[PDB]
C-alpha cells in the first residue's frame, strides 16, 4: 500500500491475525500471503539441487536439455525459458501457464500427485491393457453399460491389475466415508466414480471429480494411473505440500518471470 | 609461521594438537583453528538456501531487496554489500562490522538466540506492554526501587506475560546452580538479575551480565524478550552453534570480503 | 530412440530393476548414460553434505596455494578438479575417461580408514604402518619376519590407534557375513588371496596387497587414508547416488561443460 512488509508484519502480530498450524507457517504467513516475489535465481536452485521436493536426484539431471536424447521428455527444467517451454519431445506440451495456479497442471501433479494404486513402482507400465481399458471408455463418454460393468468396474476391484503384488483400489477406496475411505473416494461402483472425491468433506456439487467424460487427459483416475512422481521411486508418505513445492507455485502464479 | 595447512595437520596429529569432540571437530579443530579464508560463493549459498543454519526457508526469501516492500526491514541478504549495509527500513542499521567479531551482534543474535521465554512462537509483540515496562526500567538505570518491586520483577514471575500459554521466566531461571537453573541465571530477585549467568562456571564476575542499566539496546534480558531467532519459528532446540553458523562469523571476522 | 524410448521399452520388457532407494539414479541416469554437467558437480564439491556428513569440500580445499588449502588441492573449479594435489608430493586425484572409482578421490569418498572407527587426528606413519609398508615394498614375502612380526599386527588389539579392535574381529574368513568383503587377514594365504574372491572368481579375487608397491596396495591405502570430509561416520553411505553421479562425469571425459 507504499506500506512495508515489517509494517504489515508488526500489525498482524498485534491483530493476532498470523496463525500458527503447522511447521510451515513461516512460508505460509509471511511468503505466500504477502505475495512476496519469488527470484527466479531460488528457482533455478530448486531444480538443481536434490531432494528439493523430497527425496531424489536433481530434476535437471534428466531433464536438463530440450534434446530428447539427454533429457527425458525434451524437457529443459534448468533454464527459465526451457520450463516455460515445457515439453519439446512429441507430444511436445507445457508443464504450466504462467500466471495460473499450476496446481493441477502437469508441474503440479508431477510433485504431489502419487501414482495409483499407491505405492506401485515407475517401472510398471503406464499403457498396460487395463489402463488403456480405461482410457477407452472415457474417450467413449464414460457410459454405464454393460461393458463398464462387465469389462472396467473390476479392473477397480481386482488385486495385480496394473502391476505385480499390488492392491484392489477398493481396498482404499469404497465409501464416501472420511474415514476409511481416502478423500471419501467409492470406486465399487459406477456412481461412485463419477461422484468422485471429497463429496462429504467438501460440497456435493464442490466434489472433486475423477472422471471427465470425453477427456482421459483430465481425469484425476486416469493422471494418477499413468503419471509417475517426481523425482521417480519417490515415496507416498514424503510431503505433498512441500514448502518449496508451495513457493515454485507462488513464482508461476507470479507470472513464472525470469527477473 | 610459514608452514602449510598440510604441514601444520601432520604436525597436530603427532602433537596430540588436535582433539575430536564432537561432529563438528573437522569444522572447529581444522578450519577456525587454521583461519582458512572463507569465499563469499559459500557464504552466499547459506542465505540462500533452505535449512542452512537450521531448519526453515531460505534468508534471501524473506530478505533479498533494499525495498521495503519486497523485503523485511528492508535488508538485502542476498549480496555482498546488502550483507554489508544492513537493515534499510528506519530504523536502519548494520547488522554486523567487517572485521569485528559477530557473535554478539544482530547477525549473531538473530541465529542464535532464542527468544524468551523459550519457545514462545514469534506472532507475539515484541512491543508489548510488559516488555515496555522493562525497558523503561533499564533506561532509567535499573534500580531496585519500589516501582521494580512491584511492577517488574513479576513479569519474571507470571504465566502468560509476553504471550498466551507460555511460562514464567523463574520456571527454567532461579538459582545459581547449573542444573537445575539454566546458565545459572536467577531472574527471582533483584540482585540475581543484575548478578546475571555463567557466575559460577566463569565468574562469579566472568558473568554474562544480562541487564546493562541505561541501556535496553544492549541488555540480553531485552533482547531475548524482543528478538525472533532466524528463519522465524525454527525450533529453540535447533543447535545455537551450527558450523555454518560459524563458517558465516569466521567470513565477517575475515573482513566480509566480496569474494 | 531417445531417452523417453528406451524407457517406456525398457519398462515394458521388465529391464528396470529396483532394489534399494537409488533405484532411479543406477538404471535411469548411470545405465542410459546422461550426461552430468559440471555445473551439478561444482555444486557437489560447494554443498555441505553432498557425499554424507561434513563440510562442503572446498571450504578445506579451495585453491593451489598450498597455506588456503590442504594438499594445495583445488576443488571448486573444472580445471582445478582436472589438475588434483599441487603441493610436493603433487599427483593427480583421477585420470578423465577412466573409471576413478579406486582412484584417490574414489577411496577418500568411500574407503573408510581401517580399523574401522579409527578417528582421523591418529597418525598414518606410525612403526606398524612403516612395517606394514616395509614388508610390502620387499614383496610380501612368507617369511620368519612376516610371521613373527606383520602378521600379528591384524590380529592385535589396539595395533594402530587407542581402543581399536584387532582387524580379524571382522576379517577372518571368506564369507560375506561374517567377514567384510570376503576378506580374511588371520594368514598369509588370507591376506595375499584378498577380497572378493567368491563372488568373483578366486582368479578374479580383489587383491589387497601389491608386492613391490605399497601405495596400489588396498591394506595400506585403508591403513593411512582417512575418508572425506575428515570425521565422516563409517555407517555413512559407500554408495552415495553424488559419489555415483561424479563418477559418471569423470568417465565421461571429466568436461568442463
Ligand atoms: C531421472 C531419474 C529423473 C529425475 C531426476 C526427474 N525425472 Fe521427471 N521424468 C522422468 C521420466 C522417466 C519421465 C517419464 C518420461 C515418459 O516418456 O513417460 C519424467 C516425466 C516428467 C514430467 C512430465 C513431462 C510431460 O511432458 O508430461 C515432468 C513435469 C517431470 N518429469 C518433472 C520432474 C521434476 C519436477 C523433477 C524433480 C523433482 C524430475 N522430473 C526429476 C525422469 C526423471
Ligand atoms: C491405498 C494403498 C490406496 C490404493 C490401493 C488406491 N489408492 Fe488412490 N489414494 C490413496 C490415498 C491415501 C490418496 C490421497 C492422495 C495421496 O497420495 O495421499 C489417494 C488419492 C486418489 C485419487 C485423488 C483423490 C482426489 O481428491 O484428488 C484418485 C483419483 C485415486 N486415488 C485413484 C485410485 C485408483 C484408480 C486406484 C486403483 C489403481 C487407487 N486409487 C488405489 C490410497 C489408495
Ligand atoms: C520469512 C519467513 C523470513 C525468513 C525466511 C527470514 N527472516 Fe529474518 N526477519 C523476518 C521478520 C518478519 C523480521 C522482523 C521484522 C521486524 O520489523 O521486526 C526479521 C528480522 C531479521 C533480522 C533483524 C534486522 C534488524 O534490523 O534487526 C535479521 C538480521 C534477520 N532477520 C536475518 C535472517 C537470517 C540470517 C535468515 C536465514 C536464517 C532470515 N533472516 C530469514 C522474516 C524472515
Ligand atoms: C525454560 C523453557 C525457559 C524459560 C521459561 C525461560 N528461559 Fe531463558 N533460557 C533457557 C535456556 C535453555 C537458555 C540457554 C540458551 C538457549 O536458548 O538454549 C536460556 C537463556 C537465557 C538468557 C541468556 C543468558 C546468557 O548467558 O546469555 C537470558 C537473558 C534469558 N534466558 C532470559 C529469560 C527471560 C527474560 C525469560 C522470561 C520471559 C526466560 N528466560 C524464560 C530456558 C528458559
Ligand atoms: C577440512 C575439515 C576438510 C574437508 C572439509 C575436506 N577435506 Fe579432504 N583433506 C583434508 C585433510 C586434512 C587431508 C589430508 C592432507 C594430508 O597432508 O594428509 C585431505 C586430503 C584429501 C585428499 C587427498 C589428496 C592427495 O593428494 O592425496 C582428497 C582427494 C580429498 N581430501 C578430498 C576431499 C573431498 C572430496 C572432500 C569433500 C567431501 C574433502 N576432501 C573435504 C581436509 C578436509
Ligand atoms: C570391524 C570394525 C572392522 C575392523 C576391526 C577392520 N575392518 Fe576392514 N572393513 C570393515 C568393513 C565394514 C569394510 C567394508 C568397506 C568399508 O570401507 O566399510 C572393510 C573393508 C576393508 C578392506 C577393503 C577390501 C575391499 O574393498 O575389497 C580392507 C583392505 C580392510 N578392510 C583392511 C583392514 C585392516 C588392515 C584392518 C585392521 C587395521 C581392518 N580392516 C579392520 C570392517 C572392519
Ligand atoms: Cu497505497
Amino acid at each position: 500500500d507504499t506500506r512495508t512488509l515489517s509494517q504489515q508484519y508488526l500489525d498482524d502480530v498485534r491483530s493476532g491475525a498470523i496463525v500458527i498450524e503447522g511447521d510451515s507457517a513461516a512460508v505460509s504467513e509471511l511468503i505466500l500471503k504477502r505475495d512476496i516475489p519469488i527470484p527466479y535465481s531460488y528457482i533455478a536452485q530448486l531444480f538443481a539441487t536434490p531432494n528439493a521436493f523430497g527425496s531424489g536426484p536433481a530434476c535437471i539431471i534428466c531433464h536438463g536439455s530440450n534434446n530428447p536424447t539427454h533429457a527425458y521428455r525434451g524437457l529443459n527444467l534448468s533454464t527459465c525459458d526451457g520450463l516455460r517451454n515445457g515439453s519439446t519431445e512429441q507430444p511436445a506440451r507445457a508443464i504450466f501457464t504462467p500466471g495460473e495456479d499450476p496446481k493441477n497442471a502437469i508441474i503440479g501433479r508431477r510433485l504431489r500427485a502419487n501414482r495409483m494404486p499407491l505405492g506401485i513402482a515407475f517401472n510398471n507400465p503406464t499403457d498396460s491393457a487395463p489402463i488403456l481399458a480405461i482410457k477407452e471408455w472415457i474417450l467413449a463418454g464414460a457410459p454405464n453399460d454393460e461393458h463398464f460393468t462387465k469389462e472396467i468396474l473390476p479392473l477397480f476391484a481386482t488385486d495385480n491389475t496394473f502391476g505385480p503384488d499390488t492392491p484392489h483400489c477398493t481396498t482404499c477406496h469404497f465409501s464416501n466415508q472420511e474415514p476409511p475411505s481416502f478423500h471419501e473416494l467409492n470406486l465399487t461402483t459406477y456412481e461412485g466414480i463419477m461422484l468422485g472425491a471429497d463429496s462429504v468433506a467438501k460440497g456435493v456439487d464442490n466434489a472433486t471429480k475423477v472422471i471427465i467424460p470425453g477427456d482421459p487427459e483430465a481425469s484425476k483416475v486416469f493422471q494418477h494411473l499413468t503419471e509417475d512422481r517426481m523425482p521417480p521411486g519417490i515415496d507416498p508418505s514424503e510431503d505433498r505440500d512441500h514448502p518449496n513445492t508451495q513457493i515454485l507455485f507462488a513464482w508461476i502464479k507470479q507470472g513464472a518471470k525470469c527477473e
